[PDB]
RNA sequence: GGCAGGGAUUUUGCCCGGAG
RNA sequence: GGCAGGGAUUUUGCCCGGAG
């Protein structure tokens, strides 16, 4: 196993310096207590335009083995989606250029608002909370 | 003199509490060194919608003597333009309907794009700068 | 994303989900 | 307001003025 499925959060993210860690809760769909770090460079990043994560976001990627540590391969949001970074997007697919009534794609699970989390809504967001 | 002309900036502003303090660097006219404090109570804002008030925003007011010290009793920006606030605005007023080519109000000199200062630029701003 | 209202010294509380 | 590109552990640098 050299290409793995992970599931975390961003641990932290140096927008200037272009890069970061991820928290890994969940790796191959198993749960991880405690969290493993994964290395994220904004190269690896789905999303529009410029790239950057922001602590706590919900992140899915796949990742592998490297010499420097645990290396993200393609990082998104939950279900494929695009991430959403920091300094108006789709409800559906985070994209920038329409709205959820108009998305092209598939109708995916409702994310938090905040934090794209799958298992929360805005209301109850702990990372809003802060 | 029970009414007076003050100039200076905004200290500290408590958005939630609905009250701060100004640091009036010019007392009717004249130059103040060191600054006097000033009260303002957000009812006292010449703002469009909510009222409030940022650190180091340029301000021009009238206040007065109260039991508790000196209070302001109408706050605006320079020139009697809207304040900024906490939490898009005509270059000229700082109205929130129009931009600047469609101002209906005479023209006013350049504010700084952050902190409405007339003695400087946003690229040159002590406040930004932070 | 939306909405505001604790008057005398320090940086804001609340509310939102198959749709803006 | 605008623009981005320092690959391995911590939260971003730069540029903008009679006009968006
Ligand atoms: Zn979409
Ligand atoms: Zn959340
Ligand atoms: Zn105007
Ligand atoms: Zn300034």
């Amino acid at each position: 196993p050299q290409l793995l499925h992970g599931a975390g959060i961003c641990k932290w993210f140096n927008v200037r310096m272009g890069f970061g860690f991820l928290s890994m809760t969940a790796r191959a769909g198993v749960a991880l207590d405690p969290p493993v770090d994964v290395f994220v460079h904004q190269s690896k990043l789905h999303m529009e335009g410029f790239r950057s994560l922001k602590e706590g976001e919900a992140v899915e990627f796949t990742f592998k083995k490297s010499a420097k540590g645990l290396e993200s391969i393609r990082v998104t949001g939950p279900g494929g989606v695009f991430c959403i970074g920091s300094e108006d997007r789709c409800y559906n697919c985070g994209g920038l250029d329409h709205h959820a009534k108009e998305c092209k794609l598939p109708p995916q699970p409702k994310k938090c608002h905040f934090c794209q989390s799958i298992n929360h809504m805005v209301a109850s967001c702990p990372l809003k909370a802060q």
